[PDB]
């Protein structure tokens, strides 16, 4: 138990594939421990994690997007060449300004406004499945799930048709760079893309200011800046395109990939949702609890504070193993039961809790639900193919990189006889 704390290393297959099992020892008997390989304190229980999320002044989100790689002089030089001035934009932003900015920018995330995006999501998903449904073997990640949430994010922002086509090359992987230990080479490749995207978005922001009464979050926020000029700076608005894409893209990809893996691995449940699609919203919620995209999330203390009887110093790094909380028998009855009927499944912590709780969570849920319904209606007869599941190593987000499935196209429901 002393040994497991000293040896704690999340940069390995077992933490990525099943973090809740990997730390079950700690959830059961060691609710806080220091991990000297990380210089992080690690918490694993549902109520400890809710307590930390509940106080954003004591427990700052300043380290949420902090890379574990050693810092890069070449990275800084590339970003300064492009005039990069990305702000800490909501997810890792401190009080008091975070809640003031969330108050003025949150309206377009309301369920009533996200409802306008539903036809576009349905069309993207139908068009993606059309491109592979007649083949009989496909990787659901590379052949649909990767791209759909990137395009959805650009629609939520209000990016115009020509600009979305020019943005295809910016749909890169950010998870290892922000939450893991990228090589010097990967760090520099991401920096170059980020700087180029900063330049591209400066130009999009001028155009959006010319059509400020048009649709989407960016134009909403430009109109809010006119009402609250001392709350919304120009560089914060410039930062909002990247912030939303990072927030909305791989999160949703990982959630959907995991949900499909779990539903196909639990064949009786796949059969149930193929028979009764009204079960899909609740099923997607239990997928988030049982096999969610968030392994871990982070905070840094701003004052000495007692957590589980241990007084942490100022500036202490905390890893909250959200997947462990989501498997915690002290909150979830029979947590190893994958139960799509679970009434409290939405009490999972993949969207956080409290002041920074995910603003886009209902759009993420809608995308998951539409992708599951399209595949259960048009490919009920598919099955997971034999394959190895590989996870990129990082502290926060987990999903297999590929998800191969196979089926008989002649038995597709849209071709099958009555
Ligand atoms: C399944 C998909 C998603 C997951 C798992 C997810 C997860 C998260 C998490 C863990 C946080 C931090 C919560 C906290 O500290 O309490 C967060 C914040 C946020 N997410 Fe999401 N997210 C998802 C989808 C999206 C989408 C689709 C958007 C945009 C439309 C989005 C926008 C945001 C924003 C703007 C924040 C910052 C809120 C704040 O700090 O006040 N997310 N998300």
């Amino acid at each position: 138990v002393h040994r497991l704390a000293e040896d704690f290393d999340p940069f390995q297959d077992a933490y990525m594939a099943d973090p809740a099992q990997f730390v079950r020892w700690a959830r059961e008997q060691v609710p806080i421990f220091y991990a000297p390989k990380l210089n992080y304190w690690v918490v694993t229980r549902y109520d400890t994690i809710k307590q930390i999320f509940r106080d954003p002044v004591t427990f700052s989100p300043s380290n949420v997007l902090q890379s574990f790689a050693q810092p890069s002089a070449e990275v800084r030089q590339v970003l300064e060449r492009y005039g990069y001035a990305f702000n800490r934009t909501l997810v890792n932003e401190d009080e008091p300004m975070h809640l003031e900015r969330r108050r003025v920018l949150m309206e377009p995330f309301a369920s009533e406004h996200l409802a306008e995006h539903e036809p576009m999501v349905r069309e993207l998903v139908r068009r993606a499945v059309n491109r592979f449904i007649d083949t009989g073997r496909a990787d659901l990640v590379d052949q649909m799930i990767w791209e759909v949430p990137f395009t959805v994010a650009l629609h939520f922002l209000g990016v115009d048709d020509d600009d979305r086509e020019k943005m295809r090359r910016f749909a890169i992987a950010h998870t290892v760079n922000a939450f893991g230990r990228p090589s010097p080479e990967e760090q520099l490749a991401v920096a170059e893309t980020v700087g180029q995207f900063w330049q591209f978005c400066g130009e999009v922001l001028e155009k959006m200011r010319r059509t400020a009464d048009g649709p989407g979050w960016m134009r909403y926020s430009i109109r809010q800046q006119k009402l609250y000029p001392d709350v919304v700076t120009d560089s914060y608005l410039h930062s909002m395109m990247q912030a939303i894409i990072v927030a909305a893209h791989e999160t949703t990809v990982f959630a959907t990939t995991n949900a499909l893996k779990t539903l196909l691995e639990h064949e009786t449940v796949w059969r149930e949702i193929c028979a009764d699609p009204s079960l899909i919203p609740a099923a997607a919620e239990e997928c988030l609890r049982y096999n969610g995209p968030v392994a871990g999330w982070r905070r840094r203390t701003t004052r000495e504070v007692e957590v589980e009887g241990v007084r942490l110093p100022v500036g202490a790094n905390i890893l909250m193993v959200v997947a462990s909380a989501n498997h915690d028998s002290a909150h979830f009855d029979d947590p190893e039961f994958f139960d799509i009927g679970r009434s409290n499944a939405s009490e999972h912590l993949n969207f956080g809790y409290g002041a920074h709780q995910c603003l886009g969570r209902n759009l993420g849920r809608m995308e998951m639900q539409i992708m599951i319904e399209e595949l259960s209606r048009r490919l009920p007869h598919m099955r997971l193919a034999e394959q190895r599941f590989d996870y990129l190593h990082n502290v926060s987000f987990r999903a297999p990189r590929h998800l191969w499935v196979e089926w008989d196209p002649a038995q597709n429901p849209e071709r099958r006889d009555p």
